[PDB]
């Protein structure tokens, strides 16, 4: 009933950033049982609210090559502040099997 369909995601930061916030990390687990990174928040306006693709709850997998499989939230937090103006983001959607 439920999967998850693999998408890239192509962002240009603005000003203000990607305009998302995460959360999770091994040890810092945003969901009981599961270490990946999830996006909590989509700041209007941003750059990741007007490409219109990222979406609260999506799995963070992999940026600029960096994978965020079993990654610390430190870990992941320095691979999005490493990041310059343009991002590739692998994320992974929940999705319903109907």
């Amino acid at each position: 009933f439920q999967s998850m369909t693999v998408v890239e995601i192509k962002l240009f930061k603005g000003p203000k950033g990607l305009g998302f916030s995460i959360a999770g990390g091994v040890g810092n687990q945003h969901i009981p049982g599961d270490n990946s990174i999830y996006v909590t928040k989509i700041i209007d306006g941003g750059a990741a609210q007007k490409d219109g693709r990222l979406q609260v709850g999506d799995r963070l997998l992999m940026v600029n090559n960096y994978s965020l499989e079993e990654v610390t939230h430190e870990e992941a937090v320095a691979i999005l502040k490493n990041t310059s103006e343009v991002v590739y983001l692998k994320v992974g959607k929940p999705t319903t099997i109907y």
